[PDB]
């Protein structure tokens, strides 16, 4: 004989890598407490790919170690003895978005031709972005040990991978390092790049 699949299953977002899953079991009493020996399965993946699973004797799981900003679909299965149930429906929960964790990437600065004043910086975006890129910050200065806040600031709007300085001075070596932007803040600076304008 099929049990009764869970029902009611729900996906609940506590952090950018954790998702706590409930259900019900129509099975069991309203009061929803166990008396037997069910073991419940709840397995889950991206849509983005195999099923990560775990068992638990609660009607509940607590998913961690998950990737941020990213999209799960959930279902849950009731297992005693020698009889279980088909899957439940499914439930999708999508983790929080984290600040990037890693730099831009292959950060390249070249001259723009005809215009020696003027340079174009090219670069990827992050690999571990954890959220939808707004935008980057380049910095540069003509001294590479210079603290920050005496870094020359330049801003990109939108996930654009190329941006172009004016008005550098000619015959001289600058440096230019890059952080990504999401909703939850800045990312790492890139490693600096040197080039010196022509």
């Amino acid at each position: 004989l099929p049990m009764m699949p869970p029902v009611g299953v729900q996906a609940s977002i506590l952090s950018h890598d954790t998702i706590r899953i409930t259900w019900a079991d129509n099975s069991l009493p309203k009061h929803q407490k166990i008396t037997d020996s069910r073991y419940y399965t709840v397995r889950w993946k991206t849509n983005i790919t195999k099923y990560k699973n775990a068992n638990a004797t609660t009607l509940s799981y607590l998913v961690t170690g998950l990737k941020p900003n990213t999209l799960y679909e959930f279902s849950v299965m009731v297992t005693k003895g020698r009889r279980s149930s088909t899957w439940s429906m499914t439930a999708h929960g999508t983790t929080f978005e984290l600040v990037p964790t890693s730099p831009p990437k292959d950060v390249t600065v070249v001259s723009k031709e005809g215009k020696p004043k003027t340079i174009i910086v090219n670069w990827q975006p992050p690999s571990e972005a954890n959220g939808k890129i707004t935008g980057y910050i380049i910095y540069y200065s003509t001294d590479v040990n210079a603290e920050i806040h005496d870094w020359v600031i330049e801003p990109v709007v939108g996930n654009r991978l190329t941006h172009q300085i004016q008005e550098l001075t000619l015959d001289t070596p600058y440096y230019f390092k890059i952080q990504a932007r999401n909703s939850k803040g800045m990312g790492p600076m890139s490693e600096a790049v040197q080039f010196r304008t022509p």
